[PDB]
């Protein structure tokens, strides 16, 4: 598993922004930054941006719920092939946790 430090930076800038317009601007930067993202890396960059689109309205509550979902799936009877995807999901979702906030077991 891994992450996109480029979009982790954007995630920070996004979720910590009290301005909806500022949030959208940060998302756009990621959307435009795709021009410098590898075809493999785009598989994660897409997730970052989609999550941002939801957080815009829902706040950090959204990825927080998703983290709970992914965590449960890991404990659940999933096939090995899915374990990598679940771990990757946690990293991307975690990036959208408000700075300084308590981190839950994943």
């Amino acid at each position: 598993p891994g992450c996109l430090p480029a979009y982790d930076a954007l995630a920070g800038q996004f979720i910590e922004a009290s301005s909806r317009e500022a949030r959208q601007a940060i998302l756009k930067q990621g959307q435009d930054g795709l021009s410098g993202v590898k075809e493999t890396d785009k598989k994660w960059a897409s997730q970052y941006l989609k999550i941002m689109g939801k957080i815009l309205d829902q706040g950090e509550d959204f990825p927080a719920s998703e983290l709970a979902r992914i965590s449960k799936l890991i404990e659940n009877k999933m096939s090995e092939g899915k374990k990598e995807e679940l771990q990757r999901s946690l990293n991307i979702l975690t990036a959208f946790r408000k700075k300084g906030a308590e981190k839950e077991e994943l």
